[PDB]
């Protein structure tokens, strides 16, 4: 008889479907995540136990030095994020000791007392442990071992983020300005004078690091990120400042329609629907920074609730300093950005991957798209990511690594330092990062000395505390990795696989430096939607860095492990379509797999 | 010994939840589709052929009269949506005979010839026949059979659009208002004229039937939906003309913080992250409908690509006239409206549902939300199921109905009407329908003559064809059901499951009677979350009715099938989380279920 | 007891030994190809198309820069490699124009 | 819903393809082997015991009859045969008594021990136990009963091989010419002499006998085999004389080109790549024959390892005796004469099987064939279906029948007539066999007296041994079937799949009588590539019964098996593709599989 | 000018160096930079029969 396959019912068919995809995300394998061994490692000299140092320990009660007073606090801690039981949650020990009148923590700065300050808790401490109906699963892949206290990784990173915070009020467009140039040729060389930066990786080294290792800083790579493209041309990608083409734009045949609002593409109105979205941002205060002052960051250290106590000014405006990027990292949705790209590649009419059906005229293949491979399917896929890549990082950050916050590693500088001119010891394993980013932290303790002055906040010492853009500090949870990274890596790998990456963008803007308006840049261009669309996911990575929430590592890392997270959905995907045809995905590292 | 449980590996134990959840999803069972019967009802006298003119046959070579010209197109058309194979979708016959020259279509109209138009073709065909990795298989749910040519529901659902299209620019805000009252009197009264509104449902008729049933006509109901909630109140939802919170509000310990941009909210705008969405509208040329000329409305159905070319006046403005919100679910991305309600929400501070995990104060349970049962989770879960809800309705849509758009009712309508007067009979299956419509036919042929006059379109006849909101008429995919509607029904499942849908909202605006602005309802409230989210639904569904492009029954039956979609995700969903906790939802119906 | 092993019939065990070593080619694992990202790469600066121009295009009609004419000849090539199907792959563009 | 198939991974798919072949070989079913009965009939008279006469005993001891000395010994090595166990084959039994000082076995010919001749061993005696990744396990299929030694056939087999010996130095080409007529007509009268031959099976004898019985002897059929297409036209396939092509001879479009080398084609130059194949075939030692003495036959049947003793006269030329043909397949690799074949037929372009996916003109289906369909996948599979056909071979010569080898035989026939001449009985089974070859054997007699005084080899009495081309006899495995002879079933099997095998040939070549050269034929022909690949299978497995190592039934129920070995590989392979096509084989019953 | 650390391990494997004459259109497999450019098998004969 003549070879053949049976039908089945439609009910078994789509049964069979999501189990076969089921098999195929079993037979990827899992890998066991390594961490850097930090953990235990550091101990209390008078009672011999793990003073956990390295370690977020954010919430829990901390002593005048910024060490937690009670081991057994963080192990409670960790074996309530193992298991994920709510009622073992709520048994843990947050904040400080409570006024048994008020019932109301009692806080060591003047500012939480005065505002009677409630308490914050962990956010979604076991979210790792949750598993998806589509994707690999969360515990199925991994990150590398972050860096470690005393190594040379780590010293440039803290370096780099404290130069952040002292030229946060700096514009974008005038980093090459003689105005800036004494801060910008200091931040250059400092930076330049650290091994991380002047000195290759050696033979030996793990691969993970050598592939993150950064060199020379340059006025055209300082600040910036590492995917290709986000180092050609402006630093901000165009789609988090230009608009699109507005409705009533149009090629009817032989006639060219124009719209009275075109002017709004070039004023930073993205087209939405038959409604709009303006690209100015919320100002805050320039020149506000916050937790300068030794009893203030305790607190938010002891979990004190600053969130919302930031002040700005009126009106809004086009990203223009490294301020605004951190203002607008700091309240997107989280795929926010990847869906106004989006939106404006739609509304330009850039065009879809050339491998998915349907794309050629009609008359050549009778069949539009939407639903499927057009803007209906890429407008769900690239949000519906967003959740299975966080439900990834949430493993690497609570059950695995738990790297501590920059502002906690900014507090054991501050406290080892102030220790030292008293010419005692405190928190040895730091000496090593204070004395490379000497020449730093005088100009930064100059700087917070004027913010607390302004603010009245008074504590013992000099401050060298990192300086944060946001008043709460980081977010309640893990420095590594992160959640802004793992979903704008997940985010833009799907817009780079629907659309057609290599495209070319032949109209590049900036931000004027007088006014806030966009102007034509002076990089000639052109640039592709890809080289633009790492640049963006880049530009919100790296805007956590400047408002002092996370080092480097903790965004290339999680940009990786967002993009194998997109890749996953999409093999799984596949099994679910009867067409013949691909997506084309030009990784992160410069490969393409087609899918 | 004692009974237990033995744990796998995490590989295992997640291949086994997702095989779990298809398990739950086979044993839902499938349920068959039943149509109405008039696909081959319908014959044609001459040949003895079905004639297909109760069907969608958009982009097929139609004749003078507006029937196609040969069946086999129709038939070969309905086999390539059944294959999906794309060489067959490609080998049909779409658009009119070519110029041998050219090789361009040759157009009935003037219009159509003078710009070169080109043709359009269907948009996925055969999405319906894609499965998915979670929900319903797109073929395992139905929607109950469309009303037919001859009944009393078509007849009052044409009567319906024809005054919607009448009244496209009058403002929501004048409903009541004198200026209005003779149109709004002679619509009421012929619509209550009708034996659809006039009298109840029969014991014996179909149960679907008794529930979408209307009564009495009245100002206070008078083009709305019937969900619960829609009746109540302004026509308007809130979320779809107010603003949100501004970021600068804020209440920290017990200081009070004020947005230095707080009259925003109350000027339409939503706070997106640090940026903002604006709720005013592109505003279309009032009256000018498109379409009222015989032969542009026969070039249209043969595919001529009109898309593009209406026009617009300058700047923006909250929804005002009817036209506005059909101008507003032209070009909607699907879950737009549903995203934007989210984005109010979140940003108004409206809570969780009550009974997801972790909602209390911090103190009392240590976790806060984000990843999980917060707003990441919620952002996500919205936009994700709509690609499953269109892969049903496109099922529906395409290879189960295929029912005639409004568009070409109007053009059987017209072509009767002008061969009575000639004393011929064209298409004696609408007799009755151009009969009970007989006083609003004579004000829009007064209506069309005026339009085709102004634009110098000359056709034989009067003009009884239904005026459209777009000059390209429907969409290319038939009427029943409706991608708007399925998504509408699916995205606010998700927002009142996820929400306290029984919220109270306390502040009631519509839009102002002599300026573009906001001002406090007469209606003294208060409304509900989950009645202003139906609502929502209710106003997208039933602007694409406003539009001319869908029947009340579209939408209804459409708004049913995408809650269900959204539950069957939620319930396969729901074997993944090991936390104790459940999604309270208020459905359509209002009933309860917990899941 | 002692342990032991059954022996099955011939065919069984014939059967039994091809079955195995399908299981060890199974177990093996699948590894991924990746490409160079040059076939999307390079555009045609008039249209803003792919060009093609790294690209396997022998047989599709070039120009007089030896440049394909057709992009889409090269994208319907590459839809009928992945499929396979005989009248996909004779509906193709072979050759220049023919008398 | 749409009934309907569902897609799995790749790895999932090859997995379940090769599983599936594995069930169809397995549903085929498994045949059982049945033997002649005779392993264990003839006893030893004294003792009681079997004999073994009438079984393969090649290198176990035997004494001055030829009879093994110790039946132990054979019982033994049929142990060791079916378990494989290599340990359990070094303690057989192996050559005669050894020298207790030299180590070396003492052989009773002067001629065996002034060479110091060692043993040889069984060559893969369990390879019939191997299991194989393809096509029909090794002992699924079956050869019948071998003939006896009392019966017709046998004594028809033995008079035919007789006859060859006696005609090794005979020419082909010469086979009607005078100067052959005495020995050539005695031959054939001799043969029709014998019931076998002159007299038809009859209604009740097995079906396996009757299509292998042959009709009466004619110079046109005399040593011919019987596939369909050996009986027409010359002696030799004209694939073991001919050249091929050369390189240089090519139609390009509109021209011509002749290759400087054109003339090797007709001078036995097959192009082989860019290099060549010479059909002329190395020149065994005219009328010297060997084992013609009782004291050399009797160390060979005790293991004296003989090989590689011939002589050979300097050069090479195309064959032209039944020695030549002798001397081609002793040495030949299994698939030679087979991929010789092929590489005419390439070089040639003779068409490949119309059936067959893309055969026809590029322009119009724009596909080539090489890896599937082509040149390459012919080549590697008219190979690699030798070594599936070689086990089941094995599994028939050791595990089933154990056949004696043709020199065995004469050996029985030489004793017995040596005994009956000194009024002595020995191996009175053999009685009538002696007595129907008489005359035959009086030639031989004379013809072995000559080769033993020009040898100066002395044993008592007359030789009545079958004289062999071969200086050691046999290989070291039994008679029935021929690996050969299994081979050339398989191989041409495929071919004949592969090409189009009734393409005809029209140019038909033979050795010129004169010269070493080709020259046209007197048969005109055409004849078909079947029936010269056919020819071809004959030639060789004739060759081998002319050299005297196999009788007429060995060969025929070995090209019969070899057949089916090659259909199951073609039936299993045909599930791996997905093209639609199929091999057209013409079997050779005359009737045609399509695969 | 050699490999550097970084570079994907499938170049630095390829990756050749300084040309010779010795090496001048020759492959890297282990034993073709040893003795004569071409191969002992695709050019000698082998032992005859005899
Ligand atoms: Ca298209
Ligand atoms: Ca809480
Ligand atoms: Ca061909």
């Amino acid at each position: 008889g003549i070879p053949a396959d049976n039908l089945q019912s439609r009910a078994k068919a789509s049964f069979d479907t999501r189990v076969a995809a089921a098999e195929l995300a079993l037979a990827r394998g899992a890998v066991p995540s390594f961490a850097n061994g930090e953990e235990l490692l550091y101990r209390n000299s008078e009672t011999g136990d793990p003073s956990f140092i390295g370690s977020f320990t954010k919430g829990l009660p901390h002593d005048d030095n910024g060490a937690i007073i009670d081991p057994d606090d963080f192990l409670a801690f960790v074996r309530a994020i193992n298991s994920g039981d709510e009622k073992e949650i709520a048994a843990l020990t947050l904040g400080p000791a409570r006024d048994p009148e008020t019932g109301l923590p009692i806080w060591r700065s003047d500012l939480a007392n005065s505002l009677d300050l409630e308490v914050r808790g962990w956010e979604n401490s076991s979210a790792g442990l949750t598993f998806d109906l589509e994707g690999p699963d969360a515990q199925s892949v991994a990150m590398p071992p972050a860096p470690v206290l005393t190594s040379p990784e780590l010293i440039a990173e803290m370096a780099e983020l404290y130069l952040m915070a002292l030229g946060r009020d700096i514009e974008f467009s005038e980093f090459d300005s003689p105005k800036n140039a004494a801060f910008i040729r200091s931040a250059i060389e400092r930076l330049n004078g650290l091994e991380w930066f002047n000195t290759p990786a050696k033979l030996g080294d793990p691969p993970a690091e050598i592939r993150r290792r950064r060199g020379e800083v340059t006025v055209g790579n300082l600040f910036r990120g590492i995917l290709p493209g986000s180092e050609v041309g402006p630093y901000l990608s165009q789609f988090i400042i230009v608009g699109s083409k507005q409705i009533g734009s149009a090629t009817v045949g032989n006639k060219t329609l124009v719209s009275p609002n075109a002017a709004d593409e070039f004023d930073g109105e993205i087209a939405y629907g038959s409604i709009t979205i303006s690209q100015r941002v919320r100002i805050a205060t320039p020149g506000r920074d916050f937790m300068t002052d030794l009893k203030v960051f305790l607190d938010v250290q002891d979990a004190a609730d600053f969130r919302g106590f930031e002040s700005y000014e009126p009106g809004a405006r086009l990203i223009r300093t490294i301020r605004d990027l951190a203002t607008w990292v700091h309240f997107d949705s989280l795929y926010e950005a990847y869906l106004n790209a989006c939106l404006i590649l739609l509304a330009n009419g850039v065009p879809f991957d050339p491998n998915l059906p349907f794309q050629q005229e009609d008359k050549l293949d009778n069949q539009d798209v939407f639903v499927n491979f057009g803007s209906a399917h890429v407008l769900s896929l690239v949000t519906e990511v967003a959740t299975r890549a966080l439900k990834a990082v949430r493993y690497q950050k609570f059950n695995i690594h738990r790297r501590l916050r920059p502002e906690a590693t900014g507090g054991l500088i501050s406290v080892n330092k102030n220790a030292f001119l008293k010419s005692e010891s405190v928190f040895p394993e730091v000496d090593v990062l204070v004395e490379e980013l000497s020449s730093i932290l005088d100009d930064s303790a100059s700087s917070n000395e004027k913010q607390n002055i302004a603010d009245g906040d008074v504590s013992p010492g000099k401050s060298f505390l990192l300086p944060m853009a946001f008043a709460e500090g980081s977010p309640f949870h893990p420095s590594y990795g992160s959640g802004h990274a793992v979903v704008a890596g997940a985010c833009v790998t799907i817009l780079k696989a629907f659309f057609d990456a290599n495209f070319q963008i032949d109209q590049v803007f900036e931000v004027d430096t007088d006014e806030d308006k966009l102007v034509k840049s002076s990089f000639p261009g052109p640039l592709t939607v890809a080289g633009e669309l790492n640049k963006l996911a880049d530009n919100v990575a790296i805007g956590r860095n400047m408002a002092g929430v996370h080092y480097f590592s903790d965004q290339f890392e999680s940009l990786l492990l967002g993009e194998q997270i997109a890749i996953g959905i999409l093999e799984e995907q596949s099994l679910t379509y009867g067409e013949n045809f691909f997506f084309n995905l030009p990784k992160f590292d410069g490969t393409t797999i087609q899918i």
